[PDB]
């Protein structure tokens, strides 16, 4: 299949670009050499958040057809977020494909798009560590208690760090 082989070209050449301008935190690839398609991310907390020290493993999926498709992330440990549902798929707009789910017209550079990339993807993430935005409420709850009781959900945080480092 060329579809196949053209995303491969791709991911490779994402590969690279992350490889060789390593972002900070973030230390993302292909889990297993035998498939390209299937990586693995850990993200550790952004510095002076309520997840500083946490280290959280993800998984990433890439269609065959990427770059046309946004991949799918999720982690791998317990986490809080108001934009992480409940089994851990990451909620951002940039993993949203042009007709979704949610919306908002000010999410133009914020749907999938060939242009876009793991690097970015990750960057985004990690940005969405630190600032939540429970205006995409994957998690009801974290939504809820950030917005309101944002006391608690700082404990909760930290909770969720300490469990990350198997404490």
């Amino acid at each position: 299949s060329h579809m196949a082989g053209t995303a491969l070209k791709r991911l490779m050449a994402e590969y690279k670009q992350l490889t060789l301008n390593p972002p900070e935190g973030i230390v993302a690839g292909p889990m297993n050499e035998e498939n390209f398609f299937e990586w693995e991310a850990l993200i550790m907390g952004p510095e002076d958040t309520c997840f500083e020290f946490g280290v959280f493993p993800a998984i990433l999926s890439f269609p065959l057809d990427y770059p046309l498709s946004p991949p799918k992330m999720r982690f791998t440990c317990e986490m809080f977020h108001p934009n992480i549902y409940p089994d851990g798929r990451v909620c951002i707009s940039i993993l949203h494909a042009p007709g979704d789910d949610p919306m908002g017209y000010e999410s133009s550079a914020e749907r999938w798009s060939p242009v876009q990339s793991v690097e970015k993807i990750l960057l985004s993430v990690v940005s969405m560590l630190a600032e939540p935005n429970d205006e995409s409420g994957a998690n009801v709850d974290a939504s809820k208690m950030w917005r309101d009781d944002r006391e608690q959900f700082y404990k909760i945080a930290k909770q969720i760090v300490q469990k990350s480092l198997g404490l």
